[PDB]
């Protein structure tokens, strides 16, 4: 089997994508944002706190007739913002652009964090990391890609993330259109439960490339780009009036530059990020002030190839029984 759905962005300036996804019989489409840093699945729900629902569509166990309460299971999770959420599961069927799972966890919230409410057009997240890092206790449950992948044609999928634009996951299927050359594929760690790489390195703009092992994560569930500090303070030189704002929280740059292009290796392959992917607005309405969208990862603990660097790439998720990356230029 395979699948194939439209991501599009929640607004102007790409923060986040939803994907479509049909839960339960007969279908409730809610609209997901897939994260390949997270490994739930979990939904605004008719049992989430009536006061933190503001605008987004909730499933109703109730009214499928294939739900079933998975007794006694809870979840809590929280995010590298903040965020946060928790509640019961389900299972029920859920079809992601055609490609069917049944019997997978739902996870049913009953509270959700602020920015989840303030964010109307997200109604859940759907999880693409590890199954080791799913939250469901006492059993641990599995991400729809792992109950789906012994079906796919190819235990595989493949984000192409659009620049202002929709764009595409695919299951199961390398669409050979989609992207320009070839594909390199690089290796990957799994033990942290993340799709974790090791990049050789960046260019900034038209300078020279600085081989250097930069481990991250392929992060579609994260908008920017973190890095070290010495990468991220080697772009902003390059941006006439860029500096590092401790009350805004990173680096800001005048909106009047033209921001240079920022490259990032794999393998002896290089991925060129467009300098416009890097805007990232006024940092409040009518602001002179913009917001970068490369950042230090000085205090996550790790580096982050979130969709800034995503989406200037085809980018393979190989799920074999040694799992690898692939990222092709498009």
């Amino acid at each position: 089997s395979t699948g194939s759905a439209t991501t599009t962005p929640i607004d102007s300036l790409d923060d986040a994508y939803i994907t479509p996804v049909q839960i339960g019989t007969p279908a409730q489409t809610l609209n997901l944002d897939f994260d390949t840093g997270s490994s739930d699945l979990w939904v605004f729900s008719s049992e989430t706190t009536a006061s933190e629902v503001d605008g987004q569509t909730i499933y109703t166990p109730s009214k499928s007739t294939t739900a079933k309460l998975l007794s006694g299971a809870t979840w809590s999770i929280s995010y590298g913002d903040g965020s946060s959420s928790s509640g019961d599961v389900y299972t029920d069927t859920v079809s992601v652009g055609g490609l069917t799972v049944t019997g997978q966890a739902v996870e049913s919230a009953k509270k959700v964090s602020s920015s989840f409410t303030e964010d109307s057009t997200i109604d859940g997240l759907l999880g693409l990391a590890f199954s080791t890092l799913n939250t469901v206790s006492p059993t641990q449950q599995k991400t729809f890609f792992d109950n789906a992948k012994a079906s796919l044609d190819s235990p595989v999928f493949t984000a192409d993330l659009g620049y202002h634009a929709p764009g595409t996951y695919n299951f199961g299927f390398i669409d050979t259109t989609a992207y320009t050359g070839s594909i390199t594929y690089t290796a990957v760690s799994t033990k942290q439960g993340f799709w974790e790489w090791t990049s050789t390195g960046y260019a900034v703009g038209s300078g020279t490339f600085k081989s250097t092992s930069i481990d991250g994560i392929a992060d579609t569930g994260t908008t920017l780009l973190y890095l070290p500090a010495t990468v991220v303070s080697a772009y902003w030189a390059q941006v006439s009036g860029a500096k590092s704002s401790s009350s805004v929280g990173g680096y800001v740059f005048p909106c009047s530059a033209t921001l240079p292009s920022f490259t990032f290796g794999v393998g002896s392959a290089r991925i060129v990020i467009p300098g416009d992917y890097i805007d990232f607005g006024p940092i409040s309405t009518g602001s002179s002030s913009c917001f970068g969208g490369i950042q230090s990862s000085a205090g996550i603990g790790i580096n982050i190839f979130g969709d800034v660097a995503l989406k200037a790439a085809f980018v393979v998720f190989n799920g074999a029984t040694t799992p690898t990356l692939g990222f092709a230029s498009k």
